[PDB]
């Protein structure tokens, strides 16, 4: 939920984005991935690069979490017709254009 | 900073609260502490209880981080004249009233 106390509004989930006057609730990893892509508008990001930035340069995770979470992120954006902004550059990686 | 892409607005720092049309930038731990207190409006929270909720039930941290971060939180609220909402109940703990 959302809390309003001393004139301060704070959400239990910090990892929200606003769109069309509505709210998308994300996880930390989804939020950081969206930011990373958006921060790099029009520049394609190689999967390993996304891994370094979102999961850590020394992460033991399998590189395909990026794929898994790109799908998670798209699914969160589908209800608001924003999913097609995350584009697969097949063979190299992902871009927000 | 803040980013606006496909009609979506996302901040690099998720741990923001709004007040008087302005923005307070917090850390994760400060944000969770503010939420915990605000979620428990008018109920005093014992230090150990805050420790369990914000730092974990099995945390090895010294119990006085709560004090340290209450001060951090107050200092973040002082510029907007909201610091006095976090009250010391001396000897037991903290409350938002």
């Amino acid at each position: 939920d959302i809390i309003d106390v001393n004139g301060i509004t704070i959400d239990k989930n910090a990892f929200k984005v606003t769109v069309n006057g509505a709210e998308i609730e994300l996880t930390k990893t989804e939020y950081d991935l969206l930011y990373l892509l958006a921060e790099n508008k029009n520049h394609v990001m190689q999967r390993e690069q996304i891994l370094n930035h979102v999961w850590g340069y020394n992460s033991e995770v399998e590189t395909n979490v990026v794929d898994v979470y790109i799908r998670y992120l798209r699914n969160k954006l589908k209800p608001y017709d924003r999913d097609k902004m995350i584009e697969t550059v097949r063979g190299v990686g992902y871009v927000i254009r």
